């Protein structure tokens, strides 16, 4: 998590954030998993920074995602 803290906080130039696997990160079930946990620290590395959250133009609908 660090390391990928200091790409993107270095590199805030051409990186597409790539959602559509930070979802399935936290877009699980059965909630006896740990396993969201990952996909809520990255939205967290995400924004760190002043990346804007869901960035449109790239996949799911906002209400899908954001529920």
């Amino acid at each position: 998590l660090e390391i990928i803290k200091t790409l993107v906080e270095c590199w805030k130039d051409c990186l597409s954030i790539p959602y559509r696997l930070i979802f399935e990160k936290f877009s699980g079930k059965d909630p006896n998993s740990k396993d969201n946990s990952v996909g809520i620290q990255l939205l967290g590395i995400v924004m760190a920074n002043d990346l804007p959250p869901y960035d449109p133009q790239c996949g799911i609908q906002s209400s899908e995602y954001f529920q």
